[PDB]
């Protein structure tokens, strides 16, 4: 149940999303990651921004220890945050992630966002007016530092996240390119199916990875309350009675049947165990056709703050 990445490695088409708001106890990330694995999840998705790589990496040591899994069975992903885009900060940032999670290597290291921010440790640099500070960085140099990380062995694979077609091409069409990005993790759901972006990636043998596939966690910090609730859509709810599953299962299945590796975030035991049931049924071609027409180019992560960035993925 994996896809072959363009570098020879295999990615499990079902990933577990480990992000949770700060007000949530960090101990939960540890617990739920154990649950997730016990449920069947082998693909695990993290980042330095999440502030949970210590607990996630811990939960993996636990499952390898008790004999539930070996390291070669677990697909672990981390992300270089926007404040470490400068070439000299890439590897040290990676090693930092590797340390917290106490791992030798990460199966996948991505560029979290193309929107570079002020170099430093603070993850949200703000001027004296409380405005987020940007930084100008040639993302092609950042990718070079990522390629050195794959050769250095610290990362089995490298890809991008929140990259639009343009920025993506800047990589592919970059001189002396050693490794194409294996994938591009972006927001993707029936209200925002990235039909066109997905098409482009496939021609380049790159894998679109979908986040917010279940409508997002709807944080009050980026998500507008007046936006539609994905898992309450008439078409999805109706198809759910048809196949006698759940709207979340329909959303996830939708992604699988069209060549998209999809992430599912859940800190609830029974909703984690339910999410793996995505492999137990299949929507019809007409169902796929019906869902394909749910797109309203609606991305839940809506910060007009970043819109002012020259690398703002959307335009
Ligand atoms: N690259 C990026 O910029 C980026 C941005 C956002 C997210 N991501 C990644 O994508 C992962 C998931 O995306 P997401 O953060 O928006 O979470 P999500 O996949 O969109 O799902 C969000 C909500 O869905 C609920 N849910 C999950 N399974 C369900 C089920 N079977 N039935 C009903 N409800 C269910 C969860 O509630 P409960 O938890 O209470 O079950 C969760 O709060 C994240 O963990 C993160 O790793 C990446
Ligand atoms: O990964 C998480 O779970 C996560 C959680 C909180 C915030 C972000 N930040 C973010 C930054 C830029 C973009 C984008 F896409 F606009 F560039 C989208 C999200 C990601």
């Amino acid at each position: 149940q994996c896809v072959k990445l363009n570098d020879g490695h295999f990615m499990p088409v079902l990933g577990f999303g480990t992000y949770a708001p700060p007000e949530v106890p960090r101990s939960k990330a540890l617990e739920v990651t154990k649950l997730a694995i016990e449920a069947g999840f082998r693909h695990i998705d993290s980042a330095h921004l999440y502030n949970n790589e210590e607990q996630v990496g811990l939960a993996i040591r636990s499952k390898i220890a008790d004999g539930s899994v070996k390291r070669e069975d677990i697909f672990y992903t981390s992300k270089l945050w926007s404040t470490f885009h400068r070439p000299e900060l890439v590897r040290p940032a990676l090693e930092n992630s590797l340390k917290k999670a106490q791992l030798d290597y990460v199966d996948l290291y991505l560029i979290h966002s193309p929107m570079s921010l002020k170099p430093g440790e603070e993850l949200s640099p703000t001027d004296e007016n409380g405005k987020v500070i940007f930084d100008i960085v040639d993302l092609c140099t950042t990718w070079e530092a990522m390629e050195k990380c794959k050769d250095a062995g610290l990362a089995k694979s490298i890809g991008v996240s929140n990259f639009n077609r343009r920025q993506l091409e800047m990589i592919l069409n970059k001189p002396g390119l050693k490794y194409k990005p294996v994938c591009n993790q972006v927001e993707c759901h029936p209200y925002f199916n990235r039909s066109k972006l997905l098409d482009f990636c496939k021609s380049k043998d790159i894998v679109l990875v979908a986040y917010s596939a279940l409508g997002s966690q709807r944080d009050k910090r980026w998500v507008d309350p007046n936006s539609p609730v994905l898992l309450e859509d008439p078409v999805l709810c109706a198809l759910a009675k048809k196949h006698k599953r759940t709207p979340a299962l329909i959303a996830l299945r939708y992604q699988l049947q069209r060549g998209v590796v999809v992430l599912a975030k859940s800190y609830n035991e029974q909703r984690i165990r339910q999410n793996v049931q995505v492999f137990e049924f299949q929507l019809t071609a007409e169902d796929m056709k019906a869902i394909d027409g749910l797109d309203r180019n609606l991305h839940y992560f809506n910060s007009d703050s970043f819109a002012s960035h020259p690398n703002y993925p959307y335009s």
